[PDB]
């Protein structure tokens, strides 16, 4: 459940991410590779281009979830499915991108990527992250 | 357990925090508060130039460690001591200030806090953070 200002907040930190979909997805996932090398098993074909494609189809998928707020399960189910049952990602993994995320995030933007829009940030990321990962048995 | 590549990592991260002690410990502790509110009641007395004192005191603490890696835990059992006994931090409290730390490094730093860099200096504090909590009951 987030507030209005939470939403104005998201909405103003995707303003920053879009059009960078690409770079800003390749850099999350070379640091988490970097940052936490057991995450690097769930992506055995990008252990460099490959690794901008990725990265655009996952932070894209973000900028989707920003606007589908009030109905996030129904709108990421196929992508629930997807992490839950066929690629099987441990949960554990979710934070660990999250946290990636902010580092990526505040290198890029720095003080415009304000602790305010970060709590915003962090608490629908987070709640994404439960949606994509509730269905893991 | 550090590399001797490792220990030359965290050096050069220290390099670039050295003289900002205060400032970077400020913002730390402001991007804490925020983004994790539940850690606000251990600083009743911040919750703006207290920060900047706090600030100082800890990442001052955190560069004495830098030095201190082969011995950590008899160089910082005064400071394990008064977290784990005396002020009494829920041990899960560290990772946030850790993940928190990366973020304001890399706001100020950007594409010179590598992710090579990163990694180090977080196994380095998870060390430290082993050593400020494993007293607690
Ligand atoms: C907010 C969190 C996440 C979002 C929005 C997201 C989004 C996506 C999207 C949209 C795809 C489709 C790629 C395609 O069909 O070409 C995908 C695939 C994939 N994701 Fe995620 N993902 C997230 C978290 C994670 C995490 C934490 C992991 C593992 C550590 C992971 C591992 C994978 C893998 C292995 C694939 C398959 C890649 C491929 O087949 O080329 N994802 N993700
Ligand atoms: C790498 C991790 C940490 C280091 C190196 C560190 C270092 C220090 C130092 C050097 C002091 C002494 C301040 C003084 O005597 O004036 C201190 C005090 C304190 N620390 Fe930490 N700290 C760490 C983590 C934490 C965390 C995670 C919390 C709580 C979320 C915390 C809460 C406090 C509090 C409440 C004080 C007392 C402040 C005061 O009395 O003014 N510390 N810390």
């Amino acid at each position: 459940m987030l507030s209005a200002q939470e939403r104005a907040q998201i909405a103003q930190v995707w303003d920053l991410i879009a059009g960078h979909e690409a770079q800003f997805g390749a850099e999350l996932l070379l640091r988490l590779f970097t940052v936490y090398p057991s995450t690097k098993v769930y992506f055995p074909h990008l252990s460099a281009t490959q690794l901008l494609s990725h990265g655009q189809r996952m932070l894209a998928a973000v900028g989707a979830a920003v606007q589908h707020v009030d109905n996030l399960r129904a709108a990421l189910s196929p992508l629930a499915d997807l992490h839950a049952l066929v690629l099987r990602v441990d949960p554990a993994n979710f934070p660990l991108l999250i946290q990636s995320f902010h580092v990526v995030l505040a290198s890029h933007l720095q003080d415009e990527f304000t602790v305010q829009m970060q709590a915003a940030w962090d608490k629908f990321l987070t709640g994404v992250a439960v949606v994509l990962t509730e269905k893991y048995r």
